[PDB]
DNA sequence: GGGCCGCCCGGGCCGCCC
DNA sequence: GGGCCGCCCGGGCCGCCC
């Protein structure tokens, strides 16, 4: 069987998909999103908020998983994780193991998790339904190294891949976007969408 | 769960809103509120009086708790504290802890509160409701750190919330608004103001 | 008896001067010195370097004591010491007290005191002489406050008074100098430099 | 003391100096000096020969040590050490320690030292007077981390600082040269060179 | 050899003195 | 009320792809 986690979208019954917030391409803006390259560019460590929105109640005791993927096919069998440096900065939370790049901030039933097959990483929180008049609800994610960093991302990128699963481990939904973890996430935006209309 | 509360208004069953003195924009006025902003611009441990409007008569037992977040995305899961300089300050009234930024002043029932699990602050007095004749009850609340406090605020703006909620410890209306807390509170709204007119 | 050091130069039988390097006045230049205003401009805790020159070779067991004390007489008499917030930042080397204003890097036998009686912190080296070829020695000094800090210095002018000391405790040299320290050095030292000549 | 070690030039009584080989600025050549700067310039894990010249003969025993240290006042006192990802590499020779920036190649007695006060690195080797009709002695160094490495040099320039030493541990002679290890040695050299001559 | 991403840089934007 | 210091900001400056 596969080692590498599927990233095919799938909406499933209960409609999930993904919701971002409008921030603009200001130069060093902490976190925009292009839908034309469904891509996110952030900031190393600053909130990236991620919405979810479903057209039916998920069942109780559903979560949300992340994790990434290498999106190159020459390097997807590679697992993601921090660089040796930011590895041993003392920058963790407490919770989040320091080899993980995703973090989950703000939220009191994070899991992080290794898995015994595959080595790959992901965090996993409870899913909340929305309150009520609210038609979504929003995550706050981390990514703990720049797509650039040596030894680790090396300016390869990455998918996040989203997963709604009930606690019996059926997968309800799966979204992905692409993310580049940069230090002036609005030039890189405008840039890489420039590049799509002119050499795409 | 999230470890940051709403700030999502629910005027709810009892029809709960705040309202606000009309103070102007003397430059150096000692509270004054922006309709167009839902921003209290106040001075260091002056009062701030905050009016509790209701269409319908809470329950016996009822209490109000008021309880500052940051109000960017990137620094909600920090908890709102005073900076080390003003909590060394003795300034204590002899209830309130010194690292709240909220007080309520004048209140022979107040509560100050540190939640065991978000280590958040909030400070919580008994609903009573308005004198025969009178349409609102007043708190009276001090902010005991400047935005701008270095190793506090730090220029970062916050929502003060409001909850109104049964002794039980039902949520029966929430509301909230921004707070800077500056030297110069009817300059600074001035400007942002002008700013929101300009540049908004 | 005054619980004020001296500032008052003494260059005494060994002729003890203090040097400094040329560094200009980039606008962030980390450290630069102004002849004319006997003043060094810094950024916090950046290096420092301070030459000690002497005509005569001091004794063995010669020790190098620096101490800041607030210029102003109307700030004379207070303890200069770290503000509340850095003094809990996690930025101690191990040895140097975390109230300590001033710490000297690159030492092996550096030794911080807090005199019993006046409650001034210093920051001792042995004095080493000169390699051979070589005109003077230098110490690494930091100063671990900008001059602005809140609850520190609080934007009040400082000196820092050096002393060549003999093991008995004999003055054997004074040197002082103002210190500013500050984001942006070569921008304040030209500013007060221009201001001497307009306004001095 | 001081725990930075001394870079000044001492040709001292052996008429001690070093020598470089004339490389040329070709793009990417693995290294090559710049006499106007006092500098090498030279790719990660290639080989710098540096010749030793002396006028007397150095007595039995001698040993050649080298060791880096920052170039700039503001980071002298950090211990110069290989960035973590080059460190986790699998590129030891069986005897360099892991973390150590300088490498001997092609000698049989070479010895990697960590100083037990100062913490900082040091390779030695035995000093052998050059062959008949020879007037030099040549070291094959390596530098084992870019200048740019994250969490290593991280951009910041170096001396290489080499010590004629009997085996009492006296000083005989010391001198010092600027290296920067970078892709493009030719590139850079040039650059750096023509800098210094329109700006310098 | 030509040329394409983190960070440095001078310009300019909130408590307190007058 | 007028006006005088830390930090944000868009412009632009080294490993690696071609
Ligand atoms: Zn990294
Ligand atoms: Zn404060
Ligand atoms: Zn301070
Ligand atoms: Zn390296």
């Amino acid at each position: 069987s596969s080692s590498v986690p599927s990233q095919k979208t799938y909406q499933g019954s209960y409609g999930f998909r993904l919701g971002f917030l409008h921030s603009g391409t200001a130069k060093s803006v902490t976190c925009t999103y292009s839908p034309a390259l469904n891509k996110m560019f952030c900031q190393l460590a600053k909130t990236c908020p991620v919405q979810l929105w479903v057209d039916s109640t998920p069942p109780p005791g559903t979560r949300v998983r992340a994790m990434a993927i290498y999106k190159q096919s020459q390097h997807m069998t590679e697992v993601v994780r921090r660089c040796p440096h930011h590895e041993r900065c003392s920058d963790s939370d407490g919770l989040a193991p320091p080899q993980h790049l995703i973090r989950v901030e703000g939220n009191l039933r994070v899991e992080y998790l290794d898995d015994r097959n595959t080595f790959r990483h992901s965090v996993v929180v409870p899913y909340e339904p929305p309150e009520v008049g609210s038609d979504c609800t929003t995550i706050h994610y981390n990514y703990m190294c720049n797509s650039s960093c040596m030894g680790g991302m090396n300016r390869r990128p990455i998918l996040t891949i989203i997963t709604l699963e009930d606690s019996s481990g059926n997968l309800l939904g799966r979204n992905s976007f692409e993310v580049r973890v940069c230090a002036c996430p609005g030039r890189d935006r405008r840039t890489e969408e420039e590049n799509l209309r002119k050499k795409g």
